[PDB]
């Protein structure tokens, strides 16, 4: 048959990305995919942080 | 038959992303997918933070 | 037959994303999917935070 | 049959990316994919942090 | 049949990339892919951090 088993364990005592005026597009901790078929992942378009100025 | 089992455990004692004027597009802790078929993930379009200025 | 079992445990003693003037598009803690078929996930369109200025 | 098993364990006592005025495009800790078919990963478009100035 | 098994273990006691005015395009700790078919990875477009000035 089909048998899929997932065990994810996450602890944290320190700090993560402490600061001002920062961009973070894609972040992942303990990320996993196990489909029984194909895996299609798509990211298309605009992802932006604009603090004033002129952008085109 | 079909047998799918998921165990996710999350603890946290520190701090995460402490600050001002920040962008975070996609963030995931302890993320998992195990479909019995295919997996289709799509992100299409606009994702933006604009603090004044001119954008086109 | 079909057998699907889910165990999710979440504790937190620290702070998360403390600050002003911030954007967060997609955030997930302890997220999991195990359908007995396919998995179709779609995010299409506009997702934006605009603090003044001009956007087109 | 099909047999897919995932074990991810994450601990942290130090600090990560502490500072001001920073860009982070793609970050991943403990990231894994094992589909039973193909794996298609795509990132197409714009990903930018603009602090003033002129960009075209 | 199909047999895919993943074990990822991550500990950290030191610091990582502590400082101001920094760019990080693509970063990965403990990253692995083992699809049962092909693997297609694509990164196409713009990825930039602009602190003032003129860019075209």
């Amino acid at each position: 048959g089909n048998n899929q088993q997932n065990y994810q364990q996450y602890r944290q005592n320190g700090n993560q990305q402490q600061g001002n005026n920062r961009y973070q597009g894609y972040q992942a901790y303990n990320a996993q995919a196990q489909p029984a078929g194909g895996y299609y992942q798509n990211y298309q378009g605009y992802s932006g942080y604009q603090q004033g100025g002129y952008q085109q």
